[PDB]
């Protein structure tokens, strides 16, 4: 019969998903191992279950763990440490985030003939260096979840052909807007996503040719590596403790509660850092202005809407609005332009 | 056994080629440095191999170098600059121009000892003075093509008696009309073919003698250096700062868009010059009147049938058409004058 379709991101700042009806989850990329809760499940009952993902996931040898994972995860102070998380797609702790972000999407009772075309992304400069890794893992995946304090379980194996890959921002420009953008669309001219990531920016751009269709342009359009929202957390967190003077150090909860604010409460007493907030996050926007323009030379001139998306673009859309004024826009939903992106072209098979 | 038939021209517009089996290529005359292209063959497959020349081009030693040249060259930003390229037949960028032409004529599976006849061109002032040039190169020329993402390779090397030189719109209607103007040409008539080029508009005239033959006049014919559509493209350039009055320049995409419409889209808005280009093509049109009749005093009463040929006859045809009206007209490919005219006036041999 026909098989599902589930739409996922791997970002390392928080994992993104959506599914073939349109139900989608979103949480941080955080493990943590996973322990009993029993006592807190009677103060405080699981009305959500995005926020308290406790979790068992087998193997082919049945050799269940346990997993504090997503936003629980964050609240344990033993946590994958999430500041120099491993960078191999193959890792453990990318295979249960994966298995996490399945478990959310994949609805009751589905058949079990009915298999899943699962939809997910690489980095645009490591679409072709680093694809046979995730082709052959989700390939080698054969698991079983199972939802602790809710008790549904789920089962997660993919043999080939139901896999796909797609580029990071591709897919939210070429779909996603197709249907939109015919108006604005017009010869000759480029498009231009900006996806503000949290370890790395996408730099995207289409070239619309003379039948009014996109054509992709890989010497326009590049992955920045190093640059994104984790330099903000790096370096606030260096502001923090300059402020301080003491050697104190914020963990892994503070840190990313500060710059989405910039005043931690902090020893009965807010330190207030809401100046190099502020500086620092133009300090990242000029290092996106200056890297678009080194793909970019009077072709830039050219565009006629650059979009923006990602979690990061939410929040300097303002300062990253100067790399060209009044043309650019942002994207609907920022942190779902890649599952709608990988949702609706993944609908092309 | 046979050997092969290949017409090219070495236009610095565009170059135009035909074979013996009248599959006929063009493209502009545009070289860059290739790059290895796998991550935009994902997005977009290359269905027609002439808008996507990526190439590898060996030597005798070797040494390979990849090319962008043609429609893929232009798109990039570090292209030969070609509003001030080299006018030597014997450069590398004609090298490269001309190995690409080969590579898109030659059929598969040819027999290796069947080798070709390839017939050129040089302008008509230019083919006794700079004949011995192209005439030893072509001796010279020792490669291999190798295209890469289609993985079909082409051995090119010529000896003598398989090159053929002819000049510029010489065998356009030598032959190629020789057949049909036979009822059209009587005695002591002039023909007159008038090729608007790129950098070098040619005027070449024939006599038909009493025999009914014709016969060239070459104190009634020559080639002007220096006008041409280049004088458009040079004009509007200067018309778009001036229209800018801030010191933006159009770059060689931009610009070569610039001129086949007139409506650039530049920042978000179309910077009209439809003015200027209308202008313009009548100051060239002007200049290939009274240059014509620099050449032709009272002579040119004595015409019947003025053709006019090239890439800027087409774009001309309407304003250059008061030099003889209703007596004047097109001939059928107008890019193909010289291609077509290589091929049958080089199958005599
Ligand atoms: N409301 C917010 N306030 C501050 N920062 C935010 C907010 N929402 C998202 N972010 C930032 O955006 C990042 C999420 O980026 P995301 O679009 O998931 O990219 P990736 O695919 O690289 O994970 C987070 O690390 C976070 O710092
Ligand atoms: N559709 C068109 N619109 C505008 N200009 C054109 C068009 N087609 C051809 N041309 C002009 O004609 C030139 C091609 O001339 P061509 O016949 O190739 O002469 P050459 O042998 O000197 O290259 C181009 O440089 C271009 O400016
Ligand atoms: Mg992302
Ligand atoms: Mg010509």
């Amino acid at each position: 019969m026909n098989k599902y379709t589930i739409a996922i991101d791997l970002g390392y700042g928080q994992i993104k998903g959506i599914n073939q009806d349109n139900k989608r989850v979103i949480f941080p990329s955080i493990i943590s191992s996973g322990k009993d809760r029993s006592l807190d499940t009677f103060f405080n009952s699981i009305d959500n279950i995005v926020d308290n993902i406790h979790v068992k996931i087998l193997d082919e040898y049945f050799n269940e763990k346990e997993y504090f994972v997503g936003e629980l995860a964050k609240r344990q102070p033993s946590n994958s440490s999430f500041i120099n998380r491993d960078n191999k797609i193959n890792s453990e702790e990318n295979k249960v985030l994966l298995a996490t972000a399945l478990g959310l999407l994949i609805p009751n009772d589905l058949p079990n003939d009915t298999k899943i075309h699962i939809v997910t992304g690489l980095p645009l400069e490591h679409f072709i260096k680093q694809k046979q890794a995730l082709n052959d893992m989700l390939k080698d995946f054969e698991h079983t979840i199972k939802f602790v304090d809710h008790n549904f379980s789920r089962n997660i194996k993919f043999e080939e052909s139901n896999i796909t890959l797609f580029p990071q921002g591709a897919g939210a420009i070429f779909s996603k807007i197709n249907n939109d953008i015919s108006s604005l669309l017009i010869k000759e001219t480029f498009i231009g996503l900006i996806d503000v990531g949290f370890k790395t920016t996408d730099i995207v751009v289409f070239r619309i040719n003379k039948d009014k269709e996109p054509v992709f342009e890989q010497e326009m359009s590049a992955t920045l590596d190093g640059l994104g929202m984790i330099n903000i957390y790096n370096t606030m967190d260096k502001a923090f403790t300059d402020n301080s003077r003491d050697g104190s150090k914020l963990n892994t909860e503070q840190l990313m509660l500060l710059c989405e604010e910039g005043k931690i409460f902090f020893k009965g007493d807010y330190i207030d850092l809401k100046k190099d907030l502020i500086k620092a996050r133009k300090t990242l926007s000029t290092n996106i202005i200056n890297k678009a323009d080194g793909l970019w030379g009077s072709r830039k001139n050219s565009f006629n809407s650059i979009m923006i998306a990602g979690g990061g673009g939410k929040v300097l859309y303002n300062h990253l609005k100067l790399i060209e004024p009044n043309m650019c826009q942002l994207i609907d939903n920022p942190e779902f332009a890649n599952a709608i992106g990988y949702l609706e072209f993944g609908k092309q098979f």
